[PDB]
């Protein structure tokens, strides 16, 4: 459904967009800053896209080479195993084509788990892994053991994404969905998300990912994570509460927690300068 020349005309930082063949399919990838600077890799969360970084990317491009892809199936990246190790290896295939060796990495929500998996595979070795409300525990809870096979049934049905996409197209629906995570974003941002949730293929992509998401193996391997793990926890985050970060730190005592009052799940979209300053703080110790 989503076609660059038709649907992507008001996409932010359009100049930075390029469409790259890697791992057997075509990626939409945004790059900013000088290609010779230390590279920072930005991985968005489930159901979002590179536009999520529209605020933060220009600030980081001063000092770093910013690389921000749409994950498989999301946005204007096409659909290819829509799983955690599947995505981590597909991303590694993109980085090789691009010839990028990131010094820093930033993951929002599920993006943080993907990046952790890439580190553990050995396919990258950043100095710091920044986790913005990283979704390191299963969604909801151990109720997942029960919600897992049912969701795979929902996924297997092509009609579900069309229904969700149709429902999410109604006025007030996107601002409501985003409001439920505890965040408030600009009108332009709401419009962009609205375009995404209204595309069945995009929605289907996000749903497959949720259904095939198993975090048990990662949590087992997490203790051997080499990079510094900076766990940013927005306290207004209703989707991924700050307790998740505490639980990750219980498994990896070396991890560090940065609490931010009030802001919601999309804190980096609400206040990108705040997140930029934090990233800068930490990098300067190196």
């Amino acid at each position: 459904d989503l076609v660059w020349s038709r649907d992507g005309l008001d996409w932010p930082h359009r100049e930075a967009s390029r469409f790259i063949e890697a791992g057997g399919f075509r990626w939409h990838v945004q790059r900013m800053g000088s290609p010779a600077a230390p590279a920072i890799l930005l991985i968005h969360g489930t159901g979002a896209a590179s536009h999520s970084w529209r605020g933060l990317a220009p600030l980081l491009s001063r000092h770093y080479h910013v690389v921000a892809p749409d994950l498989p199936g999301h946005g204007f990246t096409q659909t290819p195993r829509m799983s955690l190790p599947g995505m981590a290896s597909d991303l590694a295939a993109l980085l090789r084509v691009l010839q990028v060796a990131p010094q820093l990495v930033v993951g929002h929500s599920a993006g943080a788990a993907i990046l952790a998996r890439m580190c553990l595979d050995g396919s990258i070795d950043p100095k710091i892994l920044f986790s913005l409300n990283g979704a390191f525990l299963p969604y909801g809870g151990p109720a997942a053991s029960f919600f897992s096979p049912l969701a795979k049934m929902l996924v297997m049905n092509p009609f579900v994404p069309s229904l969700f996409a149709w429902q999410a197209g109604h006025r007030g629906a996107v601002e409501r969905l985003i409001g439920n995570t505890g965040s408030t974003i600009d009108p332009a941002g709401i419009k962009l998300y609205g375009k995404l949730v209204s595309s069945p293929n995009h929605v289907a992509a996000a749903l497959r990912m949720m259904a095939n998401w198993d975090l048990e193996p990662l949590l087992k391997a997490l203790p051997n994570l080499k990079p510094l793990l900076v766990l940013v926890a927005a306290e207004g985050d209703r989707a991924i509460p700050p307790s998740v970060a505490v639980k990750v730190r219980e498994i990896l005592p070396k991890a560090v927690i940065e609490r931010i009052p009030a802001l919601g799940h999309l804190a980096h979209e609400e206040r990108p300068a705040l997140i930029a300053a934090l990233i800068e703080r930490y990098a300067e110790k190196l």
